[PDB]
């Protein structure tokens, strides 16, 4: 594109979660997964149960571990810490999470997001990206 | 700057105008930013600049379109590594003198704070304070 | 970590360490009614900025700051006052540093006015605690 005729930089979203689909959902039927959604969230009132997979296309190194059991005042922020030093991310190297294709807040705690977006299941899905984004 | 006169630390923080807007008058600005909004709906235009005296590379182009999803941090990413910041080096934008939520989407920004010409004015900085 | 009961792979499970919850050394070295003449007269010398007392975390594994008492511009942000912090205690990009308001992390973009407005104690004074990513798992 160009217009003021000049020409615009085009920034465009690449592989972004869209509407993946999780291993986790396609290797387990529902009924065992709300089975153990509901057994660690009685087991664990203040702890929530979390998948964590990479989007499909991602140019980002692979996580060994998708299931996490964190306390429900842990912060987006503090858990980015900890799955970057998972995948062994250099600093310079983007990770995004994205709940139902939206970014979160850092500040936002892993509780808050559960209570807003955890599937019928009892778990809270999370896919992690690069920067998802060119053009620039 | 010392009752309890043990001294303070002192932090100091270090009027944005912008080029785009010295190129190009208001009436040829307003009728660009309507008629790129109205061909792309989901799409916003921006107008990125350098607070000037941020000791930060420039950036080539000044206009970007951009997805109304894309995120601040996103946009920060594809920044940094084109002015070739290392991972310790700080970057920020101001809308309206004000550093947004790096959660925030462009489309969020530009229904808030687009001006009369239909454009989102952001500035980039560094910390844009003074060193201790 | 532990086996699900029933769909058995382990959790990798994340515990909080060394979090503030915690006493800060300004409010034990200055009673009370020193601390408040003190923030009232620096609120009344300069209105757009705020006094905070910055202090580590017990058990951090985190530099320490030789002062605690800091005056701040009221729009200076969580996220400046970060990039100051790991300078003065020479944090690499890859390591961890979270402040805490009433054990809560706020907003990186928040400003210290709004957390000042929102937080500041009846001494006139807002309290920050700085820590490490403050969490493990396995």
């Amino acid at each position: 594109e160009k217009g003021e005729e000049s020409e615009y930089v085009v920034i465009t979203v690449r592989n972004e979660p869209g509407s993946m689909k999780f291993v986790y959902k396609e290797e387990h039927p529902f009924e065992k997964r709300r089975s153990e959604g509901e057994k660690i969230r009685k087991k664990y009132p203040d702890r929530v149960p979390v998948i964590v997979e990479k989007a499909p296309k991602a140019r980002i190194g692979d996580l060994d571990k998708k299931k996490y059991l964190v306390p429900s005042d842990l912060t987006v922020g503090q858990f980015y810490f900890l799955i970057r030093k998972r995948i062994h991310l250099r600093a310079e190297d983007a990770l995004f999470f994205f709940v139902n294709n939206v970014i979160p807040p850092t500040s936002a705690t892993m509780g808050q997001l559960y209570q807003e977006h955890h599937e019928e299941d009892f778990f809270l899905y999370i896919a992690y990206s690069d920067e998802s984004v060119y053009g620039l």
